[PDB]
């Protein structure tokens, strides 16, 4: 009874949170009924429905680092169209190549992958082998994908963890925490 929705594509995407786009049909409709779900799960699947003046839908409330199916689906009030179906996937949260730039006698440079998501902060452990206490967490001011790492003690193997922080609304969030080594 209409046209079919296609051209669609994915983008404006993020670890917990990510849009897609799609052309719509040469006929008026009503609204366009988004559906989205990760294809490696059984449960129910979320539907977020869009109105006739979107092309694209932010999605948020997502597992971040996973590939999720979302279902267009098509409908001019009472009547219904082809779904305009397709797969992206939401980028990760974890970054990697956490590796050494500039090794000074009292700090290091730390550098890793810059990941597709609004970072707002990480919060970093300094790996002290035989110093005066534990691992050092120190937060980062997500200057960039390299860090700092002075406050650092020469003479004694080291190591180094980094839990970059995203924020998710009432309460931000933590991937896994890479951790790597170092020698003072």
């Amino acid at each position: 009874g209409l046209d079919s929705p296609t051209g669609f594509d994915s983008s404006d995407i993020t670890a917990n949170s990510f849009t897609v786009h799609w052309v719509a049909p040469r006929a008026p409709i009503t609204g366009y009924i988004i559906r989205h779900h990760a294809e490696h799960s059984v449960g129910r699947p979320r539907q977020d429905r869009v109105p006739p003046s979107r092309n694209s839908i932010t999605l948020t409330n997502l597992n971040p680092g996973t590939e999720y199916v979302v279902s267009i689906i098509a409908v001019n009030g009472r009547e219904e169209s082809p779904p305009l179906i397709g797969q992206q996937a939401t980028v990760s949260d974890i970054p990697r190549d956490l590796e050494v730039i500039a090794s000074t006698p009292t700090s290091l440079l730390i550098s890793w992958e810059p990941p597709a998501v609004s970072v707002r902060y990480y919060r970093i452990t300094y790996g002290e082998t035989g110093g005066n206490s534990p691992v050092q967490e120190f937060t980062v001011p997500g200057s960039k994908s390299t860090a700092t790492i002075n406050n650092i003690k020469p003479g004694a193997d080291y190591t180094i963890t980094l839990y970059a922080v995203t924020g998710r609304g009432d309460s931000p969030a933590s991937s896994k925490p890479v951790s790597i080594n170092y020698k003072t």
